[PDB]
């Protein structure tokens, strides 16, 4: 977590927890010390105390998942991240309660597309952030290299059928 990112955390919760006000505000959310759904009372305004601070609490765990492991494979291996915390913490529950099968208990390879769209959401939302911010992120010619390669394997082939054409 480094320093300067550890500042724009707080910044960046502050812009989702306005984004999500601006969606709350076109829905009607008032504030209201009283819990309910139906009657449209929330205290902090249906987010309750930690549950406004649950999608900010693993941004920090993304940037960590970023820094241990181009903008479109950063997307995509986010989304098998987020998808692939909540399959283990799912697949942990369900071998303590000894519960039923979920049909999400599959290799990321084979998910419905909804599934994955739907962790692709919050991993663009946390990355125009970044990139907004000149945060350039990686994950960290090509055909010329080919061909170079190519010539080296031919090369030791070469020497191969020299030795066979000595024989």
């Amino acid at each position: 977590i480094p320093e300067k990112l550890e500042y724009f955390i707080n910044k960046y919760a502050e812009h989702s927890h306005d984004k999500w006000s601006m969606d709350k505000l076109a829905n009607g959310w008032i504030y209201g010390e009283i819990y309910s759904d139906s009657s449209k009372i929330q205290p902090l305004m249906l987010l309750s105390e930690k549950e406004k601070e649950i999608y900010r609490w693993p941004i920090k765990e993304s940037l960590k998942t970023m820094l241990a492991w181009d903008l479109h494979a950063m997307a995509e291996m986010m989304a098998e991240n987020y998808h692939n915390i909540w399959a283990k913490k799912k697949k942990l529950e369900l071998e303590s309660k000894g519960g039923g099968n979920h049909p999400l208990l599959v290799p990321y390879d084979t998910l419905t597309a909804k599934e994955k769209a739907k962790d692709r959401e919050k991993a663009q939302d946390i990355f125009k952030f970044l990139q907004i911010s000149g945060y350039v992120v990686s994950r960290g010619x090509x055909x010329x290299x080919x061909x170079x390669x190519x010539x080296x394997x031919x090369x030791x082939x070469x020497x191969x059928x020299x030795x066979x054409x000595x024989x």
